[PDB]
């Protein structure tokens, strides 16, 4: 039971022996697509790459490789898609991708700016009267709304696929103080941004998957997939009991190498979806709660 088993953790201090444990038995696949010559400048982090069998192929008959994998959560019914933050190459097939894939919501962990240097491309539009065509995948991008909170923003945009001029709502969920290496202010403004997401129906299941990225597309990605796959588990039972954290982010890291990235973001996993429980049975006061905490005006 999480609860218990958290406390024992603290106790010891063992936090980094336990993550340590998930790396040494965490799977092993070969990622060769990725690792093609002809791949290298789509990769934004040597170190980083998509499983050959879990990876997301664009519909393009020259390279349909992109860094970006499918998290297909079996047992609780929720796919992710875990990508990298788009390379000033790769916009155009980040968003072939959302468009192939039926995407509804992408939710993005990083800033393009973080310590310095560039984490991720500006690929989206950042005022309504500039909007942005992809050329090499016949895509169109435009900034509809856009709704700034004190630590994250969301944004509706559209894509327009120019082939068939099929059009689309994409919701952009942007939390813009997270640390790469770091750890959310707290579970509340965590879970705060976490409900955001699901209350916007991008999560839903007759949506294709949402989209998943920071910088590199496995820590604070894995962080948030972790705390929602869990808290959806044990909501599906009604039985916060019945869910084993770190199994299922060992199940998880089947689909993508280095899912959380640090000892302290699984400890504030276990955190989150400690605190997120209390919603799921029952408690829904505690949602309103979570917005006052997180200071979001
Ligand atoms: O850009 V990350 O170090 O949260 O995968």
């Amino acid at each position: 039971e999480m609860e218990k088993e958290f406390e024992q953790i603290d106790k010891s201090g063992s936090w980094a022996a336990i993550y340590q444990d998930i790396r040494h038995e965490a799977s092993d696949f070969p990622c060769r697509v990725a690792k093609l010559p002809k791949n290298k400048n789509r990769n934004r982090y040597r170190d980083v790459s998509p499983f050959d069998h879990s990876r997301i192929k664009l519909h393009q008959e020259d390279n349909d490789y992109i860094n970006a994998s499918l998290i297909k959560m079996e047992e609780a019914q929720r796919s992710y898609i875990l990508t990298q933050g788009p390379l000033p190459n790769t916009c155009g097939h980040f968003w072939e991708m959302v468009w192939e894939q039926k995407s509804r919501g992408v939710v993005m962990l990083n800033r393009v700016m973080e310590k310095g240097s560039l984490k991720c491309a500006q690929y989206w539009p950042q005022k309504e009267e500039k909007e942005m065509i992809f050329e090499d995948t016949n895509l169109k991008l435009t900034l509809i709304s856009e709704d700034i909170k004190s630590y994250y923003t969301v944004r509706q945009l559209e894509l327009e696929n120019l082939t068939t001029q099929e059009t689309r709502e994409i919701l952009h969920f942007h939390y813009t103080t997270w640390a790469d290496f770091g750890v959310p202010e707290s579970p509340a403004s965590f879970l705060n941004f976490l409900f955001k997401v699901r209350e916007s129906g991008s999560l839903s299941p007759e949506h294709g998957p949402v989209v998943v990225h920071c910088s590199a597309g496995i820590g604070r990605s894995g962080t948030f997939c972790l705390a929602d796959t869990c808290l959806l588990l044990m909501d599906k039972r009604k039985d916060p009991s019945s869910v084993d954290i770190k199994k299922v982010l060992l199940e998880m890291r089947k689909f993508r190498m280095g899912l959380i990235q640090t000892a302290d973001q699984l400890r504030f996993s276990y955190l989150a979806v400690i605190e997120g429980a209390k919603f799921i049975m029952g408690d829904s006061s505690v949602q309103d709660q979570w917005k006052e905490l997180s200071h979001e005006d």
